[PDB]
């Protein structure tokens, strides 16, 4: 009933899953729109390293605390440190779940498995030790609060302010009607979006499939003959795929002056 063996098994699986995604990211390989959108977005990097690598430190941390024999400072600190680390991992994961449901409007199976593994860690840590109550409910909010504040703070400080070029080009494309045709699940459309940053709000955009993947595309895009995403229509011309700000400036007739 009281066991940390399950913690080693769940943290073992977690360490493996999150290390594959770290290997996947660093070797530039794709993992199995779906995960492609999720794992290639901003948010998939945290403090200059992959977000999975942060999960690697956590999953290996809980594994180490479970494996070590009761050695200096272990028996005393093992179980309060397990509650601290796992609570931070549950809190981070709820923000990860929030991003998928609310902001990315999609899911990834590797990411979903991590949530269930971390939720499993949360249940076993609560039901595998005796701390006789109101302390744990309070210690959870404290760790969660500190986790969320730091996490949200890191991601807010992450995305840089848009360049003058991004702000100017967007407003110019807005004036000439330079429209981008794409999808919200579309990973390449996210790449294009991230080149403008916050300045993308100005950019005229048509959502080609509001219903999602596997559903017939919207009328507006079908009338324009859009076959793949993203697709730009600028001054009668058609450009397929992700284009740099420099290339979109040339296409729009936006002056790139360096003299």
């Amino acid at each position: 009933r009281h066991s940390r063996l399950i913690l080693a098994i769940l943290a073992g699986l977690g360490s493996l899953l999150t290390a594959y995604l770290t290997y996947t990211k660093l070797t530039e390989q794709p993992a199995a729109g779906g995960c492609d959108l999720v794992l290639s977005s901003r948010w998939a990097e945290f403090l200059g390293i992959p977000t999975a690598a942060v999960g690697l430190l956590g999953f290996l941390g809980v594994l180490a605390l479970a494996v070590l024999p009761d050695l200096p400072l272990v028996k005393r600190w093992r179980w309060p440190a397990l509650f601290g680390l796992v609570s931070a991992m549950t809190a981070f994961e709820m923000y990860m779940l929030y991003l998928m449901v609310a902001v990315l409007r999609q899911f990834c199976m590797y990411c979903t498995t991590a949530i269930i593994l971390v939720a499993g860690l949360g249940l076993v840590t609560v039901l595998g030790h005796r701390w006789l109550g109101g302390k744990l409910a309070f210690s959870y909010i404290l760790v969660a609060f500190l986790t969320l504040v730091t996490t949200i703070g890191v991601y807010a400080n992450q995305v840089p302010p848009p360049s003058p070029l991004a702000v100017g080009l967007a407003a110019h494309l807005r004036q000439i009607g330079g429209t981008m045709y794409g999808a919200y699940w579309c990973p390449h459309c996210q790449d294009q979006k991230e080149l403008f940053g916050a300045a993308f709000d100005q950019v005229p955009y048509v959502e080609c499939s509001p219903n999602g993947p596997g559903t017939p595309q919207a009328q507006e895009c079908t009338e324009a003959g859009i076959t793949s995403y993203p697709t730009w229509i600028i001054n009668g011309r058609t450009y397929t795929g992700v284009r740099s700000l420099e290339a979109l400036a040339v296409a729009s007739g936006y002056p790139l002056e360096e003299g």
